[PDB]
């Protein structure tokens, strides 16, 4: 019940790409969500190909969170996992 997220190439101070490689036996993953540093909403990432993205209208305010969600229903919240000065083609682990 694992989770890495490394930030692809095409990540920008508003937008953030993400490889997301989710392990966890039996189960797949289902939905990614980001919330800013010290901010109240849950924001989903959309899966584009094979990876997953958010953009803001704003910079990002950072460390993020990420919460996930299963195909099976099984939830999980990682915080702090990813600085603000993130850097392309880096691996993140919570």
């Amino acid at each position: 019940v694992q989770v890495t997220f490394t930030v692809q190439k095409g990540s920008d101070p508003k937008k953030l790409v993400l490889d997301i490689k989710y392990t966890r036996p039996g189960d797949s993953l289902a939905e990614v969500e980001l919330r800013q540093h010290g901010s109240e909403e849950w924001e989903p990432l959309t899966k584009k190909g094979n990876v997953w993205e958010v953009k803001s209208s704003k910079p990002l305010v950072g460390p993020f969170n990420f919460r996930f969600m299963s195909k099976g229903g099984m939830r999980n919240v990682f915080d702090e996992v990813i600085p603000t000065a993130f850097s392309i083609g880096k691996t993140y682990k919570p």
